[PDB]
């Protein structure tokens, strides 16, 4: 009997992939222990089959995180804080857990978010193998390792170098526009992106939340840059991240979706972290109204700057085919037959979820890996359209309509339907994802 310890980054788009992986691994016969901060903790009563151990965040709270808040662009400062100061606590806790293990039981390995690059020299010190879980796409990692050339071509200078915004250099997928968006706040990113890449290269294995036919162009880079084995597993095809939600689900939404004709409803959701200037939020609203299609729109409270949920929204300005909710079980909704399209912020989990449900997309982005996910899905796969010039109602309403109603967008809908079938075929015996999971499980069993 073998135990796996998993250590997520405590944000929605990080615990979701990592707890899906833990359920999958638990299905292959492993014991699961999850290490978590108290901050942003999942409902552990939804995981009766997991052991939960809360660390680094506890109750005589250290002063670097003691006053750090819980909302907005800022709570993420715990990732650098914990990377630079958490090693000794992580080592005691791993030592305690190994010491407390029954002897018919062995810790096969540690799996952490790639962002926890500090975990690598901790696991080494304990002669424990660490595997990395990547929460964004092989394609964006190819951009990360391409960064030395980007900076030297003048691409990440947002001020002094502008206005050469089309086809980019050793990377014809993207426009220069997309590289500047991706790395806008530059040297916060490069230290973590540096140390993260350096220590996943040093890990014992990298698990990618993806499937081979989704990013086949990018495989050779990952094989050539990372000596550690790589495994491509599409987690949304295995299970939803539903029970690792950190907000309560509406689920009244399903009685209303049951009243829509098939493929007639646009799902709108801009992630778990994004915020928008009220001026922008009412232009998004009017684009939905001008589109003339039914929409179900998740507006997470705080989304709007600065209001507490939608107080700028008028009469029911929306309504008679529009609905606003605070939070849904997103993938379950994408799977309901009423949903014909998904307007996303191009977060990698949402994007993969929609790909795995066969829903074409409209792409907006808020930076980081998002504009490259958006360009990749919209121009290489061509499973949606990309609104790359900001918020304008007209251009919003034509994007929605072209994906959902226009004959001209039928190839985009067909692409989405086919991409899904490729994800399901990869899961069957002899498929790319199936063989990765079989390799990963046998690999983890040999580390023991
Ligand atoms: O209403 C909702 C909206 C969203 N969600 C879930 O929230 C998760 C959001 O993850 P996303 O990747 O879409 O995006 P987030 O912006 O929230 O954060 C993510 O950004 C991109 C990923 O690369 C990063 O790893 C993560 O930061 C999805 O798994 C989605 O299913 C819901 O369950 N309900």
């Amino acid at each position: 009997r073998r135990r796996i310890i998993l250590f997520p980054v405590p944000f929605q788009g990080h615990i979701n992939p990592i707890l899906q992986l833990a359920n999958v691994l638990y299905s292959k016969g492993f014991s699961i222990t999850i290490f978590h901060t108290n901050f942003n903790k999942p409902k552990t009563s939804n995981y009766p089959h997991f052991t939960f151990r809360f660390i680094l965040d506890n109750d005589p709270q250290d002063e670097r995180i003691s006053n750090l808040p819980t909302h907005g662009p800022l709570a993420g400062m715990r990732i650098p804080i914990i990377n630079e100061h958490g090693a000794d606590e992580l080592r005691r806790e791993l030592e305690l857990l190994m010491l407390a293990s029954e002897e018919d039981e062995e810790v096969s390995c540690l799996i952490t978010d790639a962002l926890w690059y500090f975990a690598q020299s901790v696991a080494d010190s304990l002669n424990l193998r660490r595997l990395v879980l990547m929460t964004s796409s092989l394609f964006n990692f190819h951009a990360h390792v391409s960064l030395p050339q980007f900076d030297e071509l003048g691409y990440l200078d947002p001020d002094d170098k502008t206005r050469l915004e089309e086809q980019a250099s050793g990377f014809p997928m993207l426009k220069v526009k997309d590289i500047k968006s991706a790395y806008s706040n530059w040297q916060i990113l490069k230290e973590i992106l540096g140390k993260m890449i350096k220590q996943t290269k040093a890990s014992s294995g990298v698990i990618w939340n993806s499937f081979k036919e989704l990013e086949e162009s990018e495989l050779e880079t990952v094989i050539r840059e990372i000596p550690a084995p790589s495994f491509l597993i599409p987690l949304p095809k295995h299970l939803t991240a539903s029970s690792s939600s950190l907000l309560d689900h509406d689920r009244t939404v399903f009685q209303w979706l049951d009243q829509q004709p098939p493929s007639s409803v646009l799902y709108v959701s801009f992630g778990s972290t994004s915020e928008v200037d009220e001026k922008d939020f009412l232009e998004i609203a009017r684009g939905l109204v001008d589109s003339k299609q039914s929409f179900l729109w998740v507006v997470r409270p705080g989304f709007v700057k600065g209001s507490t949920w939608v107080e700028p929204l008028p009469d029911g300005f929306l309504g008679e085919r529009g609905r606003i909710v605070k939070w849904v079980p997103q993938q379950e909704v994408l799977a309901h037959g009423a949903i014909g399209a998904f307007w996303t912020h191009s977060g990698w989990n949402s994007t993969l979820e929609s790909v795995c449900e066969g829903v074409p997309m409209i792409f907006s982005d808020f930076g980081l890996d998002q504009p490259l996910n958006a360009r990749y899905m919209s121009d290489v796969l061509k499973v949606g359209v990309y609104l790359e010039n900001g918020w304008e109602r007209g251009e919003i309403a034509n994007a929605i309509r072209r994906v959902m109603v226009d004959e001209e967008g039928e190839y985009i809908r067909q692409n989405a339907r086919v991409l899904k079938q490729k994800a399901d075929v990869s899961l069957m015996k002899g498929g790319s994802s199936y063989e990765s999971l079989e390799s990963l499980v046998s690999y983890i069993s040999s580390l023991t």
